[PDB]
């Protein structure tokens, strides 16, 4: 049973982000004395959707899912309270390059591994949970840069488009609950992580992107996009191309991706992951 | 809402980790989720395990050992939790050849996190009382963050060294925490000079406590006077003089604010490396 958190116990409320998913602000819990974050939106249908997401996080708890701490549900305030993620989202880590000039490969591969473990867990639930809104903005990073998947506003029990498979452009119950949506998002996320590039950066119009994706086009695979020094480069390219395959049948399960990723992740010495985080903090601090 | 049920056959590569009164702990790999897990496994016995699993399910929080599911089958009963790669606080404090210098910032962060954890339990509506805190039950994750474990005798409101004398209670946990704090700052066994646990109970019953002097707590300990005050109030003979965990957090917060985030990570790497070299 999910705790209910009185709105007045959230002190020093301060805004962080606003998106389609909702508004996110930080706070400190007056009794637990920890930093928390809270996604908040009057209405009546809107309050049901917020409650819908909160129940889903409560149920989907796992080591790589954003931990829900409670719902603030009062006439003055509706909102989901979660642990506060001090290192923001994967999107700023990838694309704020003046702030993070170097993101070592061991950390990037660990992030990819942990995303896959999170989504795999969702897909292994009774009944399977489908996220359907994976994006780098929705992968949050905790104090030591471990993954927490966020934003379940579009999850379902079994530039905003760049992660969406083409068969979902015009949604029908032929894919409405397809098990192959998330892996396609993950393939694009994987390309984004290994390249530190905006997918389809060269296309000014997002409707042009959908038309091109509908025809089978994808973010470029070459040495400029995916540099030669990517560890296990050819294996990662395979993983990307099969994950975003035009034919949904032809895309793997997250289990099979994990089976392939495990020996790759074992080639990095464990301390190397911490080395990578320390390098991020030390250079950032010096700036 | 509903705690998962984990079929025993999904636990691959079971291996022994430790044995205690709480039960036997084994490590494993979950076949479908592809993560390492730990499992505490054994009719009255079946009721207690389910009670503990239910309490962990309900007491979830950032410094509480995360429960992943229950194994409840005719051949196997056991609680499945995340795997803690760095063992317990007890090993970190007392394995002095393997861990020669345990950075002060990290020890204070551990104390802060235990207090945040127990503070949460006491604020739960209704409050949860742990009643078996000990350094053996403070587990350490991959970056040495605290996860409090072993809720087998927690209650809704050497195994004796953490027990207040009136127990031979709403002030139990704070007394255990005071001894834990003394242990963390001294890296000494409480009542080190004592062959028999009945000697401890007799001396604690008389108001005696682990020694506080230059040998146990050297003068160069950071914030020595503040910590000693916190310890002595926490194990006070009269339970009414023991503070709440809120007050412990009030004492610790300004101490933890003096440390840079990089120093914690350096201390963590130093500890990770020392384990591997052993
Ligand atoms: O864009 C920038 N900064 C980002 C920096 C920090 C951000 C964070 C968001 C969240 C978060 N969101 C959240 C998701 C959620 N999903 C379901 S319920 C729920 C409740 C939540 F609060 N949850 C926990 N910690 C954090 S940190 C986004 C803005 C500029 C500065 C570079
Ligand atoms: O003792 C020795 N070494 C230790 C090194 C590593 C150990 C670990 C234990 C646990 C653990 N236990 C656990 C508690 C629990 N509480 C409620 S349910 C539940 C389920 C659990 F699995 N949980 C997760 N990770 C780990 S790592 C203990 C032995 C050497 C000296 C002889």
């Amino acid at each position: 049973a999910l705790p209910t958190i009185p709105y007045h116990k959230l002190a020093d409320l301060r805004y962080l982000s606003r998106g389609a998913s909702g508004t996110v602000s930080s706070a400190r819990h007056a009794d637990w004395r920890v930093q928390v974050a809270v996604k908040h939106l009057l209405l009546d249908s809107e309050r049901k959707d917020v409650l819908r997401e909160a129940e889903i996080l409560h149920k989907a708890r796992f080591s790589y899912i954003l931990p829900i701490l409670g719902i603030c549900n009062e006439p003055e305030f509706l909102g989901i309270v979660t642990e506060y993620m001090p290192n923001g989202s994967l999107n700023e880590l990838l694309h704020r390059k003046t702030e993070y000039p170097d993101v070592a490969w061991p950390l990037r591969f660990r992030i990819l591994h942990e995303i896959a473990l999170g989504v795999n867990y969702l897909h292994n639930m009774t009944p399977p949970l489908l996220h359907h809104d994976l994006k780098t903005q929705n992968i949050l990073l905790d104090n030591e840069f471990h993954v927490k998947i966020a934003d379940f506003g579009l999850s379902k029990w079994r530039g905003t488009i760049i992660y969406m498979p083409p068969e979902n452009y015009e949604p029908g119950q032929k894919s409405r609950a397809s098990i192959k949506h998330d892996i396609y998002s993950y393939a694009v996320i994987t390309w984004e992580v290994l390249s530190r590039k905006q997918p389809f950066e060269d296309v000014t119009n997002p409707l042009q992107i959908m038309y091109s994706v509908s025809q089978g086009h994808r973010p470029v695979i070459n040495e400029e996009s995916l540099p030669y020094d990517i560890p296990h480069r050819a294996r990662m390219i395979s993983l990307i191309e099969s994950g975003w395959a035009q034919n949904p049948d032809e895309r793997p399960s997250f289990l099979k991706c994990l089976i392939e990723l495990e020996p790759v992740l074992r080639t990095f010495e464990e301390i190397t992951f911490l080395e990578a985080v320390i390098q991020l903090k030390k250079t950032k601090l010096q700036s």
